[PDB]
Protein backbone atom coordinates (compact mmCIF):
# COMPACT_ATOMS: atom_id res chain seq x y z
CA UNK A 1 0.00 0.00 0.00
CA UNK A 2 1.48 3.36 -1.29
CA UNK A 3 2.01 6.28 1.77
CA UNK A 4 2.42 9.57 1.23
CA UNK A 5 3.01 12.85 3.00
CA UNK A 6 3.89 16.25 2.32
CA UNK A 7 5.45 17.85 4.94
CA UNK A 8 5.55 21.62 4.98
CA UNK A 9 8.16 24.35 5.70
CA UNK A 10 8.41 27.32 8.46
CA UNK A 11 6.69 26.28 11.51
CA UNK A 12 7.72 22.45 12.56
CA UNK A 13 4.76 19.91 11.74
CA UNK A 14 3.80 17.02 13.86
CA UNK A 15 2.67 13.70 12.44
CA UNK A 16 0.95 11.03 14.06
CA UNK A 17 2.06 7.23 12.90
CA UNK A 18 -1.07 5.73 14.34
CA UNK A 19 -3.41 7.24 11.57
CA UNK A 20 -2.13 4.69 9.24
CA UNK A 21 -2.76 1.10 9.75
CA UNK A 22 0.39 -0.37 9.49
CA UNK A 23 4.54 0.50 9.88
CA UNK A 24 5.50 3.60 7.51
CA UNK A 25 8.43 2.69 5.44
CA UNK A 26 9.87 6.45 4.14
CA UNK A 27 11.98 5.20 1.60
CA UNK A 28 11.97 8.38 -0.34
CA UNK A 29 12.59 12.02 0.26
CA UNK A 30 11.73 14.31 -2.93
CA UNK A 31 11.81 18.08 -3.14
CA UNK A 32 8.78 19.55 -3.33
CA UNK A 33 8.32 22.96 -5.94
CA UNK A 34 9.96 26.34 -5.28
CA UNK A 35 12.41 28.67 -6.19
CA UNK A 36 14.86 28.85 -3.56
CA UNK A 37 18.14 27.28 -4.39
CA UNK A 38 19.34 26.62 0.02
CA UNK A 39 19.93 23.11 0.81
CA UNK A 40 16.43 21.41 2.29
CA UNK A 41 16.50 19.44 5.38
CA UNK A 42 13.95 17.54 7.25
CA UNK A 43 14.54 16.70 10.94
CA UNK A 44 13.00 14.58 13.12
CA UNK A 45 12.45 14.31 16.45
CA UNK A 46 11.00 12.18 18.61
CA UNK A 47 9.72 12.92 22.40
CA UNK A 48 12.02 15.57 23.82
CA UNK A 49 15.12 13.94 21.87
CA UNK A 50 16.99 16.37 19.97
CA UNK A 51 15.89 16.58 16.16
CA UNK A 52 18.16 14.12 13.87
CA UNK A 53 18.77 15.03 10.45
CA UNK A 54 16.95 12.51 8.32
CA UNK A 55 17.99 13.92 5.07
CA UNK A 56 19.98 16.86 3.05
CA UNK A 57 18.37 17.94 -0.18
CA UNK A 58 19.88 20.00 -2.50
CA UNK A 59 17.99 21.92 -5.11
CA UNK A 60 19.00 21.39 -8.45
CA UNK A 61 21.36 19.15 -7.98
CA UNK A 62 20.01 16.26 -6.08
CA UNK A 63 16.26 16.72 -5.54
CA UNK A 64 15.44 13.07 -4.57
CA UNK A 65 17.17 10.74 -1.85
CA UNK A 66 17.08 7.20 -1.04
CA UNK A 67 15.78 6.49 2.90
CA UNK A 68 15.09 3.70 5.20
CA UNK A 69 13.04 4.38 8.06
CA UNK A 70 10.10 2.70 9.87
CA UNK A 71 8.09 4.42 11.68
CA UNK A 72 5.45 2.46 14.42
CA UNK A 73 3.35 3.57 17.04
CA UNK A 74 5.90 3.24 19.87
CA UNK A 75 6.97 6.72 19.15
CA UNK A 76 4.04 8.70 20.45
CA UNK A 77 5.34 12.39 19.48
CA UNK A 78 6.65 12.49 15.56
CA UNK A 79 7.44 15.62 14.96
CA UNK A 80 9.10 16.69 11.66
CA UNK A 81 11.15 20.20 10.84
CA UNK A 82 11.87 20.96 7.49
CA UNK A 83 14.76 23.63 6.38
CA UNK A 84 13.81 25.97 3.44
CA UNK A 85 10.49 27.13 1.96
CA UNK A 86 10.70 23.95 -0.42
CA UNK A 87 8.10 20.81 0.83
CA UNK A 88 9.37 17.49 1.07
CA UNK A 89 7.54 14.43 0.15
CA UNK A 90 7.82 11.38 1.87
CA UNK A 91 7.01 8.24 -0.31
CA UNK A 92 6.83 4.58 0.75
CA UNK A 93 4.77 2.14 1.84
CA UNK A 94 2.72 0.39 4.53
CA UNK A 95 3.81 -2.94 6.58
CA UNK B 1 9.64 -11.79 -12.27
CA UNK B 2 10.73 -8.97 -14.44
CA UNK B 3 8.21 -5.66 -14.30
CA UNK B 4 8.05 -2.61 -16.38
CA UNK B 5 5.86 0.13 -17.15
CA UNK B 6 6.29 3.63 -19.18
CA UNK B 7 4.44 6.44 -17.60
CA UNK B 8 3.65 9.00 -20.95
CA UNK B 9 4.39 12.67 -20.43
CA UNK B 10 1.80 14.97 -21.35
CA UNK B 11 -2.22 14.17 -19.85
CA UNK B 12 -2.00 12.51 -16.94
CA UNK B 13 -2.49 8.25 -17.09
CA UNK B 14 -3.98 5.74 -15.13
CA UNK B 15 -2.96 2.42 -14.15
CA UNK B 16 -4.29 -0.41 -12.71
CA UNK B 17 -2.47 -2.86 -10.44
CA UNK B 18 -5.14 -5.58 -10.74
CA UNK B 19 -3.64 -6.54 -14.28
CA UNK B 20 -0.34 -7.97 -12.85
CA UNK B 21 -0.73 -11.26 -10.88
CA UNK B 22 1.30 -10.13 -7.95
CA UNK B 23 2.49 -7.31 -5.78
CA UNK B 24 4.32 -4.51 -8.03
CA UNK B 25 8.28 -3.29 -6.29
CA UNK B 26 9.04 -0.58 -8.11
CA UNK B 27 12.93 -0.32 -7.38
CA UNK B 28 13.75 2.40 -10.40
CA UNK B 29 12.72 5.29 -12.25
CA UNK B 30 14.66 5.74 -15.62
CA UNK B 31 14.09 8.68 -17.57
CA UNK B 32 12.92 8.28 -21.32
CA UNK B 33 14.66 9.14 -24.71
CA UNK B 34 14.57 12.74 -25.38
CA UNK B 35 16.01 16.37 -25.29
CA UNK B 36 14.47 18.77 -23.18
CA UNK B 37 16.83 19.82 -20.18
CA UNK B 38 13.41 20.53 -17.47
CA UNK B 39 13.68 18.41 -14.23
CA UNK B 40 11.12 15.20 -14.32
CA UNK B 41 8.76 14.11 -11.77
CA UNK B 42 6.27 11.66 -11.32
CA UNK B 43 3.15 12.01 -8.95
CA UNK B 44 1.08 9.44 -7.57
CA UNK B 45 -2.35 9.91 -6.52
CA UNK B 46 -4.41 7.40 -4.94
CA UNK B 47 -8.17 7.48 -4.61
CA UNK B 48 -9.04 11.20 -4.12
CA UNK B 49 -5.72 12.09 -2.20
CA UNK B 50 -3.52 15.01 -3.36
CA UNK B 51 -0.05 13.66 -5.87
CA UNK B 52 2.45 12.71 -3.96
CA UNK B 53 6.23 13.25 -5.62
CA UNK B 54 7.58 9.65 -6.38
CA UNK B 55 11.03 11.22 -7.49
CA UNK B 56 12.60 13.78 -9.60
CA UNK B 57 15.12 13.22 -12.50
CA UNK B 58 17.37 15.59 -14.06
CA UNK B 59 18.33 14.85 -17.46
CA UNK B 60 22.14 14.16 -18.16
CA UNK B 61 22.82 14.64 -14.19
CA UNK B 62 20.62 12.01 -12.39
CA UNK B 63 18.70 9.93 -15.16
CA UNK B 64 17.49 7.11 -12.89
CA UNK B 65 16.99 6.50 -9.24
CA UNK B 66 16.45 3.76 -7.24
CA UNK B 67 13.02 3.43 -5.35
CA UNK B 68 11.35 1.37 -2.83
CA UNK B 69 7.60 1.46 -3.52
CA UNK B 70 4.80 -1.45 -3.40
CA UNK B 71 1.87 -1.30 -5.37
CA UNK B 72 -1.14 -3.75 -4.30
CA UNK B 73 -4.61 -4.39 -5.06
CA UNK B 74 -5.61 -2.42 -2.11
CA UNK B 75 -5.50 0.89 -3.75
CA UNK B 76 -8.24 0.63 -6.80
CA UNK B 77 -7.46 4.14 -8.42
CA UNK B 78 -3.89 4.30 -9.26
CA UNK B 79 -3.06 7.29 -11.43
CA UNK B 80 0.57 8.28 -12.30
CA UNK B 81 1.55 11.76 -13.51
CA UNK B 82 4.85 12.77 -15.16
CA UNK B 83 6.06 16.55 -15.65
CA UNK B 84 8.04 17.73 -18.28
CA UNK B 85 7.87 15.71 -21.82
CA UNK B 86 10.28 13.00 -21.42
CA UNK B 87 8.30 9.70 -20.51
CA UNK B 88 9.38 8.02 -17.34
CA UNK B 89 10.15 3.78 -17.74
CA UNK B 90 10.05 2.15 -13.97
CA UNK B 91 11.37 -1.56 -13.79
CA UNK B 92 10.94 -3.70 -10.91
CA UNK B 93 9.70 -7.26 -10.01
CA UNK B 94 6.41 -8.57 -9.28
CA UNK B 95 6.23 -10.25 -5.72
CA UNK C 1 26.78 -16.56 -4.24
CA UNK C 2 27.98 -14.01 -6.30
CA UNK C 3 26.59 -13.54 -9.91
CA UNK C 4 28.03 -11.17 -12.60
CA UNK C 5 27.53 -10.60 -16.38
CA UNK C 6 29.38 -8.25 -18.67
CA UNK C 7 26.55 -7.02 -21.45
CA UNK C 8 28.31 -5.92 -24.40
CA UNK C 9 26.87 -3.05 -26.33
CA UNK C 10 26.15 -2.76 -30.40
CA UNK C 11 24.64 -5.75 -31.14
CA UNK C 12 22.14 -6.28 -28.64
CA UNK C 13 22.40 -9.28 -26.42
CA UNK C 14 20.56 -12.34 -25.15
CA UNK C 15 20.43 -13.84 -21.83
CA UNK C 16 19.44 -17.08 -20.33
CA UNK C 17 18.19 -16.53 -16.34
CA UNK C 18 17.73 -20.62 -16.16
CA UNK C 19 21.76 -20.85 -16.97
CA UNK C 20 22.31 -20.24 -12.99
CA UNK C 21 20.70 -22.52 -10.87
CA UNK C 22 18.93 -19.92 -8.51
CA UNK C 23 17.16 -16.31 -8.94
CA UNK C 24 19.36 -13.55 -10.24
CA UNK C 25 19.40 -10.23 -8.01
CA UNK C 26 20.50 -7.52 -10.21
CA UNK C 27 21.88 -4.99 -7.54
CA UNK C 28 24.63 -2.95 -9.60
CA UNK C 29 25.33 -2.20 -12.88
CA UNK C 30 29.01 -0.46 -13.82
CA UNK C 31 29.85 1.10 -16.25
CA UNK C 32 32.52 -0.27 -18.16
CA UNK C 33 36.06 0.66 -19.20
CA UNK C 34 35.69 3.04 -22.55
CA UNK C 35 36.58 6.58 -23.29
CA UNK C 36 33.07 7.53 -24.92
CA UNK C 37 31.32 10.49 -22.62
CA UNK C 38 28.15 9.46 -23.83
CA UNK C 39 24.97 8.39 -21.37
CA UNK C 40 24.40 4.86 -21.54
CA UNK C 41 21.53 2.82 -20.96
CA UNK C 42 20.50 -0.45 -20.61
CA UNK C 43 17.39 -2.23 -21.78
CA UNK C 44 15.49 -5.00 -20.73
CA UNK C 45 13.19 -6.74 -23.23
CA UNK C 46 10.74 -9.73 -22.10
CA UNK C 47 9.14 -11.43 -24.77
CA UNK C 48 7.69 -9.38 -27.25
CA UNK C 49 7.23 -6.37 -25.06
CA UNK C 50 8.78 -3.43 -25.76
CA UNK C 51 12.63 -2.68 -23.62
CA UNK C 52 11.86 -1.01 -20.38
CA UNK C 53 15.01 0.84 -19.44
CA UNK C 54 16.59 -0.43 -16.60
CA UNK C 55 18.88 2.48 -16.11
CA UNK C 56 20.78 5.24 -16.98
CA UNK C 57 25.02 6.03 -16.58
CA UNK C 58 26.28 9.10 -17.13
CA UNK C 59 30.73 8.48 -17.67
CA UNK C 60 32.89 10.33 -15.71
CA UNK C 61 29.86 11.30 -13.44
CA UNK C 62 27.62 8.10 -12.25
CA UNK C 63 29.42 5.43 -13.72
CA UNK C 64 27.75 2.58 -11.04
CA UNK C 65 23.86 2.93 -9.85
CA UNK C 66 22.18 0.55 -7.50
CA UNK C 67 19.74 -1.68 -8.56
CA UNK C 68 16.74 -4.17 -7.16
CA UNK C 69 15.83 -6.14 -10.31
CA UNK C 70 14.92 -10.53 -9.45
CA UNK C 71 15.24 -12.61 -12.76
CA UNK C 72 13.63 -16.26 -12.62
CA UNK C 73 12.84 -18.62 -14.91
CA UNK C 74 9.20 -17.37 -15.75
CA UNK C 75 10.47 -14.95 -18.41
CA UNK C 76 11.71 -17.46 -20.74
CA UNK C 77 13.40 -14.45 -23.52
CA UNK C 78 15.46 -12.01 -21.13
CA UNK C 79 17.44 -9.46 -23.69
CA UNK C 80 19.31 -7.06 -23.01
CA UNK C 81 20.11 -4.17 -25.08
CA UNK C 82 23.42 -2.05 -24.01
CA UNK C 83 23.45 1.69 -25.99
CA UNK C 84 26.82 3.34 -26.40
CA UNK C 85 30.16 1.70 -26.95
CA UNK C 86 30.88 0.88 -22.95
CA UNK C 87 30.07 -2.80 -21.82
CA UNK C 88 27.78 -2.89 -18.63
CA UNK C 89 28.63 -4.70 -15.65
CA UNK C 90 25.63 -5.89 -13.77
CA UNK C 91 26.55 -7.85 -10.61
CA UNK C 92 24.62 -9.19 -7.18
CA UNK C 93 24.06 -12.20 -6.33
CA UNK C 94 21.83 -15.51 -6.60
CA UNK C 95 18.84 -16.75 -5.14
CA UNK D 1 10.83 2.64 15.89
CA UNK D 2 13.26 5.44 14.85
CA UNK D 3 16.66 5.49 15.85
CA UNK D 4 19.00 8.37 15.63
CA UNK D 5 22.65 9.35 16.67
CA UNK D 6 24.56 12.50 16.37
CA UNK D 7 28.45 11.31 16.27
CA UNK D 8 30.54 14.79 17.56
CA UNK D 9 33.68 15.16 14.99
CA UNK D 10 37.05 16.03 16.84
CA UNK D 11 37.74 13.60 19.60
CA UNK D 12 36.66 10.18 18.75
CA UNK D 13 33.21 9.24 20.32
CA UNK D 14 32.16 5.79 21.87
CA UNK D 15 29.25 4.34 20.75
CA UNK D 16 27.44 1.56 23.20
CA UNK D 17 24.68 -0.94 21.01
CA UNK D 18 23.18 -2.33 24.14
CA UNK D 19 21.91 0.71 25.30
CA UNK D 20 19.14 0.30 22.73
CA UNK D 21 16.80 -2.61 22.72
CA UNK D 22 16.78 -4.02 19.50
CA UNK D 23 19.66 -4.19 16.52
CA UNK D 24 20.29 -0.69 14.87
CA UNK D 25 20.17 -0.52 11.84
CA UNK D 26 22.26 2.91 10.27
CA UNK D 27 20.70 3.75 6.79
CA UNK D 28 21.59 6.80 6.43
CA UNK D 29 24.37 9.20 7.29
CA UNK D 30 23.20 13.29 6.96
CA UNK D 31 25.74 15.66 7.11
CA UNK D 32 25.24 17.90 10.05
CA UNK D 33 25.23 21.72 10.18
CA UNK D 34 28.73 23.34 9.50
CA UNK D 35 30.77 26.05 7.13
CA UNK D 36 33.53 23.85 6.72
CA UNK D 37 34.05 22.48 3.13
CA UNK D 38 36.40 19.55 3.34
CA UNK D 39 35.16 15.65 3.03
CA UNK D 40 33.53 13.98 5.81
CA UNK D 41 34.70 10.72 6.59
CA UNK D 42 32.87 8.65 9.81
CA UNK D 43 35.05 5.30 10.19
CA UNK D 44 33.78 2.42 12.98
CA UNK D 45 35.99 0.71 14.87
CA UNK D 46 35.05 -2.31 16.50
CA UNK D 47 37.47 -4.00 19.23
CA UNK D 48 41.13 -3.80 18.40
CA UNK D 49 40.83 -3.60 14.57
CA UNK D 50 41.75 -0.97 12.59
CA UNK D 51 38.73 1.39 11.62
CA UNK D 52 36.65 1.33 8.55
CA UNK D 53 35.54 3.68 6.63
CA UNK D 54 32.04 3.48 6.44
CA UNK D 55 30.98 5.98 4.16
CA UNK D 56 32.07 9.63 3.05
CA UNK D 57 30.07 12.66 2.44
CA UNK D 58 30.90 15.60 0.89
CA UNK D 59 29.52 19.55 1.94
CA UNK D 60 27.57 20.74 -0.66
CA UNK D 61 27.78 17.37 -2.80
CA UNK D 62 26.58 15.08 -1.40
CA UNK D 63 25.08 15.75 2.42
CA UNK D 64 23.23 12.27 2.96
CA UNK D 65 24.17 9.01 1.51
CA UNK D 66 21.96 5.38 2.17
CA UNK D 67 23.27 2.78 4.22
CA UNK D 68 22.99 -0.20 5.23
CA UNK D 69 24.60 -1.45 8.37
CA UNK D 70 23.91 -3.75 11.18
CA UNK D 71 24.92 -3.30 15.24
CA UNK D 72 24.37 -5.68 17.72
CA UNK D 73 25.43 -6.58 21.08
CA UNK D 74 28.05 -9.02 20.05
CA UNK D 75 30.88 -6.34 19.01
CA UNK D 76 31.12 -5.05 22.79
CA UNK D 77 33.34 -1.70 21.72
CA UNK D 78 32.06 0.20 19.48
CA UNK D 79 34.20 3.62 18.72
CA UNK D 80 32.70 5.96 15.89
CA UNK D 81 35.66 8.53 14.41
CA UNK D 82 34.32 11.63 12.02
CA UNK D 83 36.85 13.31 10.35
CA UNK D 84 36.15 16.72 9.46
CA UNK D 85 34.46 19.46 11.94
CA UNK D 86 30.90 18.47 11.17
CA UNK D 87 28.63 16.16 13.00
CA UNK D 88 27.38 13.26 11.01
CA UNK D 89 23.39 12.17 12.11
CA UNK D 90 23.09 8.42 11.75
CA UNK D 91 19.50 7.34 11.42
CA UNK D 92 17.59 4.05 11.00
CA UNK D 93 15.64 1.82 13.24
CA UNK D 94 15.22 -0.72 15.70
CA UNK D 95 15.39 -4.25 15.36
CA UNK E 1 27.88 -7.49 13.49
CA UNK E 2 29.91 -5.14 11.70
CA UNK E 3 32.24 -6.37 8.70
CA UNK E 4 34.98 -4.58 7.21
CA UNK E 5 37.23 -5.16 4.71
CA UNK E 6 40.22 -3.35 3.04
CA UNK E 7 41.35 -4.12 -0.16
CA UNK E 8 44.74 -3.25 -1.33
CA UNK E 9 45.06 -1.62 -4.79
CA UNK E 10 48.26 -2.19 -7.04
CA UNK E 11 48.25 -6.20 -6.78
CA UNK E 12 45.07 -8.12 -7.02
CA UNK E 13 43.81 -9.13 -3.50
CA UNK E 14 42.29 -12.66 -2.65
CA UNK E 15 39.91 -13.00 -0.06
CA UNK E 16 38.65 -16.09 1.68
CA UNK E 17 34.90 -15.60 3.04
CA UNK E 18 35.66 -18.84 4.77
CA UNK E 19 37.23 -16.53 7.35
CA UNK E 20 33.87 -15.39 8.80
CA UNK E 21 31.19 -17.31 10.36
CA UNK E 22 28.21 -16.14 8.44
CA UNK E 23 27.33 -14.78 4.67
CA UNK E 24 29.01 -11.07 4.12
CA UNK E 25 26.65 -8.60 3.23
CA UNK E 26 29.36 -5.92 1.09
CA UNK E 27 26.57 -2.95 1.23
CA UNK E 28 29.15 0.18 0.98
CA UNK E 29 32.08 0.67 -1.13
CA UNK E 30 34.24 3.67 0.52
CA UNK E 31 37.52 5.16 -1.30
CA UNK E 32 40.45 5.07 1.03
CA UNK E 33 42.74 7.97 1.74
CA UNK E 34 44.68 9.24 -1.34
CA UNK E 35 45.18 12.58 -3.65
CA UNK E 36 44.98 10.50 -7.27
CA UNK E 37 42.07 11.58 -9.58
CA UNK E 38 41.83 8.55 -11.85
CA UNK E 39 38.17 6.59 -11.17
CA UNK E 40 38.58 3.28 -8.66
CA UNK E 41 37.21 0.04 -9.44
CA UNK E 42 36.83 -2.85 -7.71
CA UNK E 43 36.58 -5.79 -9.81
CA UNK E 44 35.54 -9.00 -8.39
CA UNK E 45 36.89 -12.96 -9.98
CA UNK E 46 35.13 -15.92 -8.85
CA UNK E 47 36.73 -19.16 -9.77
CA UNK E 48 38.34 -19.03 -13.23
CA UNK E 49 35.53 -16.80 -14.38
CA UNK E 50 36.64 -13.41 -16.05
CA UNK E 51 36.16 -10.65 -13.46
CA UNK E 52 33.13 -8.38 -13.06
CA UNK E 53 33.64 -4.39 -11.93
CA UNK E 54 31.46 -4.18 -8.59
CA UNK E 55 31.06 -0.45 -9.01
CA UNK E 56 33.17 2.62 -9.87
CA UNK E 57 34.19 5.67 -7.35
CA UNK E 58 35.31 8.82 -8.52
CA UNK E 59 37.25 10.54 -5.98
CA UNK E 60 36.10 13.91 -5.27
CA UNK E 61 32.92 13.07 -6.82
CA UNK E 62 31.49 9.81 -5.36
CA UNK E 63 33.28 8.73 -2.71
CA UNK E 64 31.16 5.96 -1.61
CA UNK E 65 28.28 3.71 -2.85
CA UNK E 66 25.64 1.54 -1.70
CA UNK E 67 26.13 -2.13 -2.44
CA UNK E 68 23.71 -5.60 -2.10
CA UNK E 69 26.85 -8.41 -2.73
CA UNK E 70 26.32 -11.41 -0.92
CA UNK E 71 29.48 -13.92 -0.06
CA UNK E 72 29.03 -17.33 1.21
CA UNK E 73 31.14 -20.38 1.40
CA UNK E 74 30.08 -21.74 -2.10
CA UNK E 75 32.59 -19.59 -4.16
CA UNK E 76 35.92 -21.20 -2.68
CA UNK E 77 37.94 -18.32 -4.78
CA UNK E 78 37.33 -14.93 -4.49
CA UNK E 79 40.35 -12.72 -5.98
CA UNK E 80 39.46 -8.55 -5.60
CA UNK E 81 41.18 -6.16 -7.81
CA UNK E 82 41.06 -2.79 -7.33
CA UNK E 83 42.32 -0.38 -10.16
CA UNK E 84 43.87 2.81 -9.18
CA UNK E 85 46.29 3.98 -6.10
CA UNK E 86 43.75 4.69 -3.85
CA UNK E 87 42.26 1.30 -1.24
CA UNK E 88 38.76 0.68 -1.53
CA UNK E 89 37.46 -0.08 1.96
CA UNK E 90 34.38 -2.53 1.84
CA UNK E 91 31.72 -2.64 4.29
CA UNK E 92 28.74 -4.16 5.46
CA UNK E 93 27.41 -7.05 8.16
CA UNK E 94 27.58 -10.84 8.50
CA UNK E 95 24.71 -13.01 7.77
Amino acid sequence: GFWGLEVKPGKPQAYNPKNEQGKIHVTQATLGTGLSKEKSVIQCSIGDKAPIALCSLLPNKIECCPLNLEFDDDDEPVEFTVTGDRSIHLSGFLE
